[PDB]
């Protein structure tokens, strides 16, 4: 797909989560054949952040998902022009997230930029989030599929926020998948399985954190 | 309030619905302590609009709003700062849009400047906004209660969009309502009903349309 | 429609919640044409319960709602076979409730029978229900609205849970309201105000309560 | 686990579907340790259902999953007393659903009984169940995960009813796993993939159907 093993990725987002506005840029390394990326961010905006860094994670790539060759790559397959990406994001207590995504390809560069919009909202001033109260996502497990007569994916999977308590915090994703240009082949429905991490990285001059994600592509075992 | 029983209002929104952009904007007189409004609306970007106008209606203000005077007036009482406001709308066909109001008011205009942000998304698109078969929304009665120790408010209504058919299309909105400075005095949980339409006004040349809201408070009877 | 304007009926409650049966039973006196009801409920089964009662309330007459003239009263005209309903419960929390309610009329005795099954899960652990921090429900404003072609009406009500904390806990009520004869005459959609209040009277020999309900049929105030 | 490799099993189903009420029993025969089952249905009492059997399907046993060895096998693990399951459906048109399942073996009869409770109701009249329009299940994922402290289990997964025209029509499962006695043992939040299928199987005289199902467990990838 014009595709190297190894790519590098550019990360800027834009946001207000529960009234405030932040500024993340980003930069990272990923091996779209693999499945796996390592991107570092750093707000550049808004920081320090007033809730938690772990509901923008998601927000920052399916090219980033090791297929199977009997299964369609729809998101490799949007190379070169690349695509576009909008996901729902339903937090057990209430608060309200959609965020946008802009997939774009300097080519040459052999670099991928984000652009992203997110929006979250009634975030509870005692949640986790408000409170700061997480640390990482679960693992899981993603269902993809196609939309007949649309060219479209539909992701649909229910999140888990992990808390410093130990307790889980329940975020349901719904997403739509849009590429750039007419798809020739879909994919059939299937499954994306991901484990996405954070290692904060803030200074006491910058906040900052490194993300990092593995998924692979996979059919119903049955 | 510093406010007029009589104003004016411009509009100036925003939004990328299912990933269609526009840029509207409005012009109105309304009646603050009538709680009565009409507004006129022109899509300057993105139009003709794919999906139904339905949708951004209440994205268009709780200054507009006959209150009693048993009650707190959080909204007038925003004088002169003015506020904010956030709403989330869960469609139930599992449409999802998000909306964030800046409100600001001019002394020396009279007017009430509203900047919206409507983004929106997973309209079914055999949906009624996506095939555009909305006509209005029915009468509502929103719950409003203040939040202990915030400062702010939240309201919350069960919202239903008419078909075309004459089938009703559910919609859930929870806004939050804040100040733009710390609030002299909190209201008591209490009800607001609003009455609001659309009468469409386009023409060849621009998509236009024209919106109408009657809201007044009220208490538990 | 045959009925008085102070009335009696009888409560037999079955239910089950988060796993644990109980039975209750009760009687009051009402004024279905003053839209009020006072209710005197025991737990002959089940009890002490391990839940907040709060949530058994409305599972236990729209009969008992003053109507204007203007408006159709779905419920009286419901007179003398009675009718039936069912009732989602959608708490914030993620607990999830049914309840079945089987009015019948015991017409020369003048009492109105009440048959209800209540189903109720996922209520948490630490919640107010299981921690019974519950205190009363706070004012409503209900939806009632006809189905075209159905001769059934549908309640939309967003309730709130008044806490000892002080705080409010949101539940989603969604019913269904079947008459148990076609209904010559619809009404037009409108609202219902309503006010329930507990106030316990568990000796230490027998966890009872008493209920009270007062509700007002209105028109859209435009 | 005082289990056998093949088994059987008794069904008894009691149920009020948007007010229907329906007697339902089963026989089946089962591979606790291949995680596979066969059942056969028929409606005694309420027949023929007015609504579609599909959403009776899973409320007809994870003691038929093939697990890991290094996966906490919770529901064989829950011999001899045997457990308890209560569900809740979340249908995208509003409907719901609560199933409620009391889970024993007999040793001696080498048969799992089964008694299901199905309460189920806002099925819209055009939907695909009040219009029976519906086919299979979707082959799914779903999440188990322990409840700390607590001893019992917690199941989630996202459902998809294929219809007719070959449209999904989705449905939220969140399930509350409890053993009838005290566990051992915990496992560790893990998946379970299955896929469910039914073949009508009705005559003239009664309505039958047979269920299918393949489950097995997993961990991540």
């Amino acid at each position: 797909h014009g595709l190297k093993e190894e790519m590098t990725m550019k990360y800027h987002m834009e946001g207000c989560v529960n009234g405030h506005k932040f500024v993340i840029t980003g930069e990272g390394i990923g091996y779209p054949f693999k499945g796996k990326q390592t991107i570092n961010l750093c707000v550049i905006e808004g920081g320090p952040l007033p809730f938690s860094e772990d509901i923008l994670s998601a927000g920052f790539d399916r090219i980033f998902t090791e297929y199977p060759q009997d299964i369609v790559d729809y998101f490799k397959n949007s190379c070169p022009a690349g695509y576009t990406w909008g996901r729902s994001f339903l937090f057990e207590d209430g608060a309200v997230c959609i965020c946008n995504v802009d997939i774009t390809v300097s080519v040459k560069e052999n670099c991928i930029y984000h652009k992203s919009i997110f929006n979250g909202m009634n975030f509870p001033a005692d949640g986790p989030v408000m409170k700061k109260m997480t640390t990482n996502w679960e693992a899981s497990c993603e269902k993809i599929m196609p939309v007949p007569k649309q060219g479209i994916l539909k992701g649909d999977v229910s999140m888990y926020l992990l808390l410093k308590d130990g307790g889980r915090y329940r975020c349901q994703f719904d997403t739509v998948y849009k590429a750039k240009s007419v798809p020739s082949k879909m994919p059939e429905w299937h499954f994306i399985q991901h484990k996405l991490l954070r290692e904060d990285r803030s200074d006491a001059k910058n906040q900052k954190w490194q993300l990092t994600e593995h998924a692979i592509a996979f059919p119903s075992a049955l």
